[PDB]
RNA sequence: UCAGUCAGUCAGUCUUCAGUCAGUCAGUCUUCAGUCAGUCAGUC
RNA sequence: GACUGACUGACUGAAGACUGACUGACUGAAGACUGACUGACUGA
């Protein structure tokens, strides 16, 4: 039943008959079977006038590779096509462009196509005939669509100049807020949202201007509440002498309060500087009260146990490594760590003292479901990683929370050096059982704001997260459901609230810029195009340039030395590497000089600091252990200056590969 | 020199007191959307001993002035803002006499 | 030509070829054969370009010939097009 | 009416850097379970 | 004629760990260039 709104084949009458343009609508309003009926139509005539014709979907996140393949095209062409939807996780057993001369419409993330584009056999753009381009407001750059895009545009004034051909596929993209590229100009607003029109080389944007009742009928906007909280607790003050008598002992100037950004920051440079001056007695100091810093801002936003726990880990690994070489400053640190530590792990231990954030979270759910009864859908939208990970915890602990029936689990990205890395397979049986219904409470990440479609969801929240419009948008958008209600949580003492103020007025000068340009004078439209057009193309030209003359290379010049201590490690000529990957030492001495260590199938390099270095890897039926740039000092030959490089591809030296021969 | 990320006319809807440099205001008064002096209700104007021939105060005052004989030309209104400045030497313009 | 109403510009390649670039960089500094210097260079929306100080020439009519300077641009009573971006 | 010097305010154009976080992609390895089929060897 | 034990490969399914690079948003800091306006001083 491919039959559209009235609206919706309005707003795709000029895409019908070539007219590579643009469609907008306010989230929740279907677009993507607009996407599935257009592409209906261009297969079917193409077909009949005979010529061979392909569409591909271009999605930039991977989740959405599985819905959008098994939800809206599965159902609607079993019959008429060869859908096929691919991503970089399913195990390939046919190259790319065999793949794509097999069927005839393709979903794919867009990494995947340019990966394939750049490798001149490959594939070329004329091979495609539609371009399907879902989300594409990140059109910006240097992001994966620009790339595509700029390869069409340059065929494109190829084109031009044989005029004075070769066919350039049609193009379709979709968005649902383009924004602004933080303008406080109407003028620079609209000349934004000229900038995206360009780079997707469009020629209208074409948004609803007829049926506008009924789409008021369709959408609707949730009702908006604020949660905002601002109890003492020595812990946090009790990490403060603590910390403090730590920087007071180097006698460090702080320069702003403890718990901070600024500081944080502060701390890591003047760590690094110290590394540099070869400071010890310092640098393992100034580490230490880092990670304090960062225990403490873990503290505010989640409970105190896994914040405890985070450097109770630390500190037992430290201590750990020390007694391998056993096999001043130093024991400074844990003798009073540990009566501390004690102590924080019996007044952690306590759960009467609470965060506010947490508490009004919990009144939050509470509320929302009770008054549910049982039809209820809850998306929680965080910032970091093992903050969704420990908030699902503190769902599953208290069994406050279960007796109202909320069933809750966490969904992150694939991909760190903590608790678990969650994988692929597993978070799609984690949507799978979403839909269902028997995990009533999911707990997302960025992963998530783009693209989900689930029918029931009467609860989008927010926890303390600072973003974008864009990023605001699509997460109001997510509430596809009936009274949906959209609560923002916060505490007054960082910029949230003001955050959230900036980003409304910032929305409505999008809508008003976005009129403006529909309402431009056709031939002016086209001048100001090809002028955006030109201007991309030159820029990339120059920062080509840029960047090869920004890579100038002896393999010998410099030589590595440790950071807890600063005995020379290897020379240039010691290291090699594994198909341009991994860099690695077989040097035999240097295996003398290091120290392994295991919990194992792989071993962890020791300095005699105690500080680590590499990893031991297996290949090519080789044992060999390998370094890691971060864990190391370069020392040069024609300027003694101690530098650094967090990875390796700063470093200008070239390696030769691995003599096998040994 | 802070970075604005809002247009000065919602910056003054949003707070009600403000403290900010001349100049700033009357950028946003001759950009005629912008905003009009009767958006206001008290001006505290500090140090306006340079209120003198063409300085950023004059200015300000100058657009106040026509409007109020405007008003004066109605009588025969809009309501214009109170008015206060703060001084500590109006000094004398060169003046022997 | 000028941008943005802001600084004026000389686009003329011949006019590349008179002047001299200098660097002690980022940008370079014009030198005229005498050594004085003209103006400086500048990268605008993509293209590479040199620009001009109107205190660093002589200003020459047609209808009188008289040698004027101006240390600022906006008493010459000229008005000049902006900039063709299409080159 | 003008020139010169100095100080102050405001606005554009750029280039570039660090840090944390999140997402995408590609490798080298290692290991396990289950079924089925095949080859080989013993004592009867 | 029947029994048992072990080996190997192919298929499928699953997934534990490692490292590498590109990209975006956020915050922080930031070097240069140029333009115009205004006042004070002095001078004719
Ligand atoms: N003609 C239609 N009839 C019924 N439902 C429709 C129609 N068009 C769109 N929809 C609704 O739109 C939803 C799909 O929206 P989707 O395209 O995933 O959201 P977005 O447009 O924000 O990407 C479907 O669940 C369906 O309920
Ligand atoms: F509008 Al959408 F995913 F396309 F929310
Ligand atoms: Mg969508
Ligand atoms: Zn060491």
């Amino acid at each position: 039943e491919l039959q559209l709104r009235p609206y919706q084949m309005e707003v795709a009458q000029p895409a019908l008959e070539g007219k590579n343009i643009i469609i907008c609508l306010p989230t929740g309003s279907g677009k993507t079977r607009v996407a599935v009926y257009i592409a209906k139509d261009h297969l079917d005539k193409k077909k009949k006038a005979s010529e061979p014709g392909k569409v591909i979907v271009l999605v930039n996140k991977v989740l959405l590779v599985e819905q959008l393949f098994r939800k809206e095209f599965q159902p609607f062409l079993k019959k008429w096509y060869r859908v096929i939807g691919l991503s970089g996780d399913t195990q390939l057993k046919i190259s790319f462009p065999e793949v794509v001369k097999s069927c005839d419409i393709i979903i794919s993330t867009a990494q995947i196509l340019e990966n394939s584009l750049l490798n001149l056999a490959g594939v070329q753009l004329s091979d495609f005939s539609l371009i399907i381009i879902d989300e594409c407001h990140h059109t910006n750059k240097e992001a994966v669509y620009n790339n595509i895009m700029r390869h069409y545009l340059m065929q494109k004034l190829k084109n031009n100049r044989l005029k004075k051909v070769i066919p350039l596929p049609q193009i379709l993209g979709l968005t649902a807020s383009p924004g602004v590229g933080g303008a406080t100009k109407q003028a620079k607003a609209e000349e934004h949202i000229l900038k995206l029109c360009a780079n997707l080389d469009a020629f209208t944007i074409k948004t609803v201007k007829e049926n506008l009742d009924q789409l008021k009928n369709q959408i609707q906007e949730p009702c908006k509440k604020f949660a905002i909280a601002d109890r003492e607790d020595p812990f946090k003050e009790k990490l403060l002498e603590i910390m403090t008598r730590i920087q007071t002992y180097c006698q460090m100037s702080p320069m702003s309060d403890f718990g901070t950004q600024p500081y944080e920051q502060w701390a890591i440079q003047m760590e690094k500087k110290a590394a540099k001056e070869g400071n010890r007695k310092e640098r393992v100091c100034a580490e230490h009260l880092r990670k304090y810093n960062e225990a403490l801002q873990i503290n505010d936003t989640i409970r105190m146990i896994d914040a405890y726990t985070h450097l109770e880990t630390f500190y037992n690994e430290e201590k750990d490594k020390k007694f391998a070489v056993i096999e001043e400053t130093d024991r400074f640190l844990m003798t009073l760590f540990f009566e501390n530590n004690k102590m924080l792990k019996r007044l952690a231990e306590n759960p009467e003292y609470e965060n506010e954030k947490l508490t009004k979270l919990r009144n939050t759910i509470m509320e929302q479901y009770t008054r549910t009864e049982e039809s209820a859908r809850g998306i929680i939208f965080t910032k970091t990683r093992q903050s969704a990970y420990a908030l699902s915890q503190w769902i599953t602990e208290n069994e406050k929370f279960a007796e109202v029936g909320v069933k809750a689990h966490h969904l992150i990205g694939a991909g760190s050096s903590e608790f678990k890395p969650m994988t692929q397979n597993e978070q799609k049986e984690v949507i799978s059982k979403f839909r269902t219904g028997k995990i009533n409470l999911l707990i997302a990440t960025t992963v998530a704001e783009e693209g989900l479609d689930i029918k029931e969801c009467n609860i989008v929240i927010r926890y303390g997260l600072v973003t974008n419009e864009i990023a605001m948008v699509q997460a109001r958008g997510r509430a596809r459901a009936d009274e949906s209600t959209y609560v923002l949580v916060a505490h007054s003492g960082s910029g949230v609230i003001e955050r959230e103020t900036v980003n409304d007025f910032r929305e409505k000068m999008m809508y008003k810029a976005i009129h403006c340009v529909q309402n431009m004078k056709p031939e002016e439209y086209a001048h100001k195009i090809l002028e955006l057009q030109m201007q991309s193309i030159m820029e990339k030209k120059m920062k080509t340039k840029r960047n090869i003359a920004k890579h100038y290379n002896n393999p010998s010049l410099i030589t590595f030395l440790c950071k807890n201590c600063s005995v020379l490690a290897c020379s240039g000529e010691d290291i090699h590497v594994i198909e341009k990957m991994h860099h690695v030492n077989m040097t035999p001495e240097f295996k003398e000089l290091y120290i392994v260590r295991e919990k194992q199938i792989n071993g962890e390099i020791i300095c005699k600091c105690g500080q680590a270095w590499g990893t031991m890897m297996v290949h090519k039926g080789l044992d060999l252990p390998c370094l890691k740039i971060r864990n190391f000092v370069v020392v040069f030959k024609n300027n003694s200056t101690k530098k650094q490089y967090k990875k390796w591809v700063e470093l200008p030296i070239t390696f030769p590969n691995l003599d096998y021969s040994e």
